[PDB]
């Protein structure tokens, strides 16, 4: 009875977005004369104005909205949940003069991957958890995470959040960094730095350290602090492309196919950071405060497990990781990042994939749950579609 398919075979009587916005018709001016220059399905009913997924967006059906001509919306239907869980190649998805570069080398570490070389834990990821001797988090080796990104705030200048590097232009974070009323947090473009390359939080690193502008930030349609966090996920263009260095690389993005085969490959994940969510929190000076960036390979546990945790509902596009609630055998919730990067590295072509987007996830100042992040395969058709919304 649910929507199967994710709204490929929908019909029915609905044409507004989830937060309550007029769907422009598909015959209409400009959703029509200038907006085309994707490969559509021609299998799908182009009724009206109703809400179709022509591209098979991996989140659903949607529509063109009226606003600068290329916006558009997602249309709050009743989907079924798909749980996801149960040389060295690559292809490219987005055109790299709209992306940027980088894309078809994204994964693969300049000080590791292509120097024939492996670091301190990543034979350890391809282990299921083997019990007894947790290996604990710690310092990070030099260039280990080439897409660790932070996010200032530009004055009075403030450390807000961790973010992905995916190319030369853009990076991923979690939007309730930037948008999240609850917190009066409504910034914009103008108030944001962020400060590529670096390994130190405090200290200066002469050379290495980039830092960056941003021009475009855009937060995800369907996303809803308003209930516990949903699609915690904001996208933002930089103002001037990055060089990368051994410093800096992109990290590759999965689709369904590619993150569901490393789910059922995977056992662990890593969540680099510096404390960020951890410490943000006025949970405080629970301490220390890490003064280089942070890792550590959390295991994925199923989801049973997770949805039993907790109070809140676990939606297919949000993912638990980590270790046993115990008296003596103390795990690591709200770790890493705010908005910062959780990643797994395939072997099927030994690149590193960015799984999950950190969140506030409540099961954090419990004292006994698991840290809760944000599922990235769902992206891909939407970000496909804001790329394509600049233009060159
Ligand atoms: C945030 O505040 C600015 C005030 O200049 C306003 O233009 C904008 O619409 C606000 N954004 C949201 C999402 O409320």
């Amino acid at each position: 009875q649910c929507v199967p398919d994710r709204g490929q075979q929908y019909q029915g009587r609905l044409a507004v977005t989830t937060h309550g916005l007029p769907c422009l018709a598909w015959a209409s001016a400009q959703a029509k004369a200038l907006s085309k220059h994707q490969d559509f399905n021609s299998a799908v009913q182009l009724v009206e104005n109703f809400c179709r997924n022509p591209d098979g967006d991996e989140e659903g059906v949607w529509c063109y909205v009226a606003g600068k001509p290329g916006d558009f919306g997602y249309c709050d239907l009743n989907y079924c949940e798909e749980a996801v869980e149960e040389t060295s190649e690559y292809q490219t998805f987005f055109n790299p003069r709209t992306f940027g570069s980088g894309e078809a080398d994204c994964g693969l570490r300049p000080l590791f991957e292509k120097k024939s070389l492996e670091d301190k834990t990543e034979r350890e990821l391809l282990e299921s958890y083997i019990d007894g001797r947790i290996v604990e988090g710690s310092d990070a080796e030099i260039g280990m995470s080439p897409w660790q990104v932070m996010l200032f705030r530009k004055s009075p200048q403030e450390l807000l959040c961790g973010a992905s590097l995916i190319s030369d232009r853009w990076v991923l974070t979690a939007a309730h960094c930037l948008l999240y009323p609850p917190w009066d947090k409504n910034f914009t473009e103008n108030d944001l730095l962020v400060r590529i390359g670096k390994h130190s939080r405090t200290r200066y690193e002469r050379n290495i350290e980039k830092i960056s502008m941003l021009e475009k930030i855009y937060i995800h349609p369907r996303y809803n602090w308003r209930e516990n966090l949903d699609r915690d996920i904001a996208l933002m263009k930089l103002k001037k492309p990055v060089a990368f260095s051994d410093y800096i690389h992109p990290v590759c993005l999965p689709d369904r196919e590619t993150a569901a085969s490393l789910l059922q490959a995977g056992y662990k994940g890593r969540v680099t950071g510096w404390g960020n969510l951890k410490e943000t929190w006025t949970a405080n000076v629970g301490k220390g405060q890490p003064s280089v960036l942070q890792v550590v390979n959390l295991p994925i546990v199923e989801r049973p497990v997770c949805k039993d945790s907790t109070r809140i509902r676990i939606t297919d596009n949000m993912f638990c990781a980590g270790y046993k609630p115990d008296e003596g055998k103390r795990g690591d919730a709200c770790e890493g990042d705010a908005g910062g990067p959780f990643v797994m590295k395939s072997p099927f072509n030994n690149r590193w994939y960015q799984m999950g987007i950190v969140s506030w996830g409540e099961g954090c100042d419990r004292d006994g749950k698991y840290g809760f992040y944000t599922h990235v395969f769902r992206l891909k058709k939407w970000i496909q579609k804001v790329i394509d919304q600049f233009g060159e």
